[PDB]
């Protein structure tokens, strides 16, 4: 008996974002009101929690581009 | 018996973000009001918590670009 | 019996962010009001907590670019 | 000829405000956003103006009572 | 000819404000945002102006009481 | 001819403010943001102006009481 595996995922992918001018951006908010009333909080194993938040975000990238690329290979004899 | 594995994921991927000018960005907020009333907080094993927050963010990258790239290989005889 | 493994993930990936001028950025906030009322906090094993925060961020990188790249290889006979 | 005038407005008026306890008063506002854009302002002769205001008032008198009382007498021969 | 005038406005008016306890007063505001953009301001003759204001007031008199009382007499022969 | 005037406005007015305890007063504000942009300001003859102000007031009199009382008499022959 004999097993043989080859793995050659060749790739050449271009992500582009040609852009002129981003111009005038106004993020002008009049902050409201948040109330949270809890008693008990038991968190375990990869918990991500957000409890009571008033957050403002001006995310202005001059071109934002993500390439995600995973290669998995599991061998079980 | 004989097992043989080759692993050659070849890649050449370009991420680009040509940009002129980012211009005028105004992030002008009038901060609100946050109240949290808790009693007990038991956290364990990779907990990420945010309790009561009033946060303002001007994230202006002059071109932001992420390439994520994972290569995994698990061999089980 | 004989096992043989080769591992040659060759790569040449370019991340670029050509940019003119970042211009005028104004982050002008009128700070609000945060109240947190807790009693007990038991944290254990890789806890990240933020309790009661009023934070302001002007993150203006002149081009910010991240490349994440992990290579994993687990062999089990 | 002869003119004669008498003026005797007699009065005894009581204003009262018997009160126990004023208790818990909460004035908890999350301040908003006011913008005024003008060019020219010509004011004359007993002008009272308020231009662009974000004001908060906790007026808690422990009994507030006003008595206004005017006596006018104009004689024209 | 003969003119005769008498002026005897007699008065005995009591203003009262019996009160126990003023208690807990909370004036807790998260300050907002005011912008005024003008060019020209010509004021004359008893002008009262307020241009761009963010003001907070806790007026807690332990009993506030006003009595206004005017007596006018104009004689024209 | 003969003119005769008498002026005897007799008065005995009491203002009172009996009070126990003023208690707990909290004036806790998170200061906002005021911007005024003007060019020209020509004021004349009893002008009262307030331009751009962020003011906080805890006025807690232990009983505040005003009596205003004017007596006017104009004679024109």
């Amino acid at each position: 008996g004999s097993v043989q595996i080859v793995y050659k995922p060749v790739d050449l992918s271009k992500v582009t974002s040609k852009c002129g001018s981003l111009g005038n951006i106004h993020h002008k908010p009049g902050g409201g009101q948040v109330e949270v009333k809890s008693e008990k909080l038991d968190f375990k194993d990869r918990v991500q929690s957000k409890i009571g938040s008033l957050d403002n975000i001006t995310h202005v990238p001059g071109g934002g581009n993500k390439k995600i690329e995973t290669h998995k290979l599991t061998f079980r004899e």
